Parts: structure tokens; sequence; C-alpha cells
């Protein structure tokens, strides 16, 4: 099954040119229990930004360009995306933007976090109708010494 | 020789309750560039906020209570402090707030990283005569994707 995962601003934003403006180690967290030991699929921006492959989870690129670091698996589709993940039980999809779009619709499962910040943002992650997913799962957390922002945790089964 | 290094949003705000909402690895460069090999004075809570000794510097927190952590040396003063310091041509003062303070009428020489943005704050950087001082070095830079804000670096010698 595939799951998406993302962290998301006042409008569903996701990215832009300069450094989100914020603060959530928390949020790193998070991100990280749920991927451990799951295949991640992402575009090379993504890896780009990264820089490094995940330790502890199988790290696949989607791309079209042809790729150099061989410690990750390339491809070009979303087929063979998915073909790369093997026999496993949950498939996490970290972005962006195109990514998260040609997933969304195989996705069964969402982890989002939502966070209190407003940003101009040239990337958005798919609108999705809340009609269509149930939160099974959500938990908010205020700002603190380590977190510049409150923010929400949340998971959503497709129905 | 004095000096004093901080990093200042709008209006002297040098810290918050919570996480500053801003991410400035290159700021931390320049701040790791600047106390390299020197002794460093840092007050109580600064030192519980990085947590572990600089590597390159010679670590000395000025408190009240008695240490916690035989790697670092503590005092009680500001002659201790600056005793411990032994000859050396420039002694940097790190923060936080009260610290800065008490050296502010030593020093000789301010390393300021002047941060574009708005916050509100609950510490800051002791207010200092303008008049009193000659920029004798200013360094723009725009946000990017790694640094959230936009910052200025400067350096003002004591006139
Ligand atoms: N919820 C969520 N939060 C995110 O920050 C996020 N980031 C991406 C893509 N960007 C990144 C950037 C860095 C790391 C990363 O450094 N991950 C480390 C965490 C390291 C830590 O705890 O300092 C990992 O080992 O997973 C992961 C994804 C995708 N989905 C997200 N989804
Ligand atoms: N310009 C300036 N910026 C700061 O962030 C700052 N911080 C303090 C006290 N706060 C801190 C907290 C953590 C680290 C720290 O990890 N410093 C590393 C740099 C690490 C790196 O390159 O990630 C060091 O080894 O110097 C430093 C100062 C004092 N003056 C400052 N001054």
């Amino acid at each position: 099954m595939i799951s998406l995962i993302a962290a998301l601003a006042v409008d569903r934003v996701i990215g832009m040119e300069n450094a989100m403006p914020w603060n959530l180690p928390a949020d790193l967290a998070w991100f990280k229990r749920n991927t451990l030991d799951k295949p991640v699929i992402m575009g090379r921006h993504t890896w780009e930004s990264i820089g490094r492959p995940l330790p502890g989870r199988k790290n696949i690129i989607l791309s079209s360009q042809p790729g150099t670091d061989d410690r990750v698996t390339w491809v070009k589709s979303v087929d063979e995306a998915i073909a790369a993940c093997g026999d496993v039980p949950e498939i996490m999809v970290i972005g962006g933007g195109r990514v998260y779009e040609q997933f969304l619709p195989k996705a069964q499962k969402l982890y989002l976090t939502h966070i209190d910040a407003e940003v101009e943002g040239d990337t958005h992650f798919p609108d999705y109708e809340p009609d269509d997913w149930e939160s099974v799962f959500s938990e908010f957390h205020d700002a603190d010494a380590q977190n510049s922002h409150s923010y929400c945790f949340e998971i959503l089964e497709r129905r």
C-alpha cells in the first residue's frame, strides 16, 4: 500500500525557492518514525535537497534523468517505482509536488503535518476531497522551546 | 581584548520563549568561524542550549551555580571569567542577554548578525551607542535555499 507523507503549512503549502522558515525537529522526528524501514519514493529535487540517502530506508528516486549515485535506485516511472519496492506492506511517498500528485490516486493513507505557519510558497500538496478520507489520528502540539510553531499530526485512511 | 558576538532580530531581539522561527546555517558558520581557536564566555542557559562543549574553543561558563560538566570551566564573576581566559588577543563573549550586558562595557568589538525578521522577543541585546562605534565591515545576504531569511553581517569597533 501506498502512503503519502508530508508537512503542510497553511493552504497546503509545501515548498518554495527559499528554506522554510520554521523549526520542527518534532516533525522530523515524526517523519522518521514513520518512514524507517520502508521504501521511500521521491523526486529528483527532493533527493537533491536531502543530499544523502536516508539511512534505514530503501531510497527510490523518481526521475527522467539518469542518476549518478549508485547508492540508490533510480526509476523513470510510477510503475517502476512501485516495482522496485518489492513485497512490502507500506510504500511511503515523500514528494515533492508532482510526486504527490502522481501517487495520490493510488494512495490509501496520508500522514500529514499541519503547521501553523503562513508563507508564500510555490508548491502545494494536491487537493484531496475530505469526504473521501477518514481521520483516524490527530494530534495537536503547541510551539515550545524547540518547535518554532504549533503543528498537528494527522493520518487519514481512504474511505 | 573583548568581543561580543550575537545575532539580532529586529529591535535587538536575541531570544524568545519558544524556538526562533528562522534557519540560518550561514550565520552559524560565521559564528563558528569567528569563535574558533579562542576562549568563549557564555552564561548557563546558552550552555544548556548548546549542550556540549564547543570544539576548537575553550569553554568558559559564567554562573552562580556550581558546575555539572567536568568538561568546561566554571566561573562566578567577570573577573574570574576574564581571568580564565589568560593572555589571549581576543575573548569572545557569547550570551545570553545578562552576560552580554556585563561585558558590553569592556568590549572593544562587536560581531553582529542583523536578521531580517520581526518576532516578539523575551531577551535583548544590550543597547549600544551607535555614535560610539565604527562599522568596519558589513556583508548582506539574501535568503535562499538554505537560509530562511535575509541577514547582514557586521563588525563594529569601539571608536
Ligand atoms: N511530515 C513531513 N515532514 C517533513 O519534513 C517532510 N520532508 C520531506 C522531504 N525533505 C526531507 C528533508 C530532510 C529529511 C531528513 O533529513 N530526514 C531525516 C531526519 C533527520 C533528523 O531527525 O534530524 C531521516 O533520517 O528521516 C527528510 C525529508 C517529505 N515529507 C516530509 N513530511
Ligand atoms: N551570530 C551568532 N549566531 C548565533 O547563532 C549565536 N548563538 C550564541 C549562543 N547560541 C549558540 C547555539 C548553538 C551553537 C553551535 O552548534 N555552534 C557550532 C556551530 C555548529 C555548526 O556549524 O552547525 C560551533 O561549533 O561553533 C552555537 C551558539 C551566541 N552567539 C550567536 N551569534
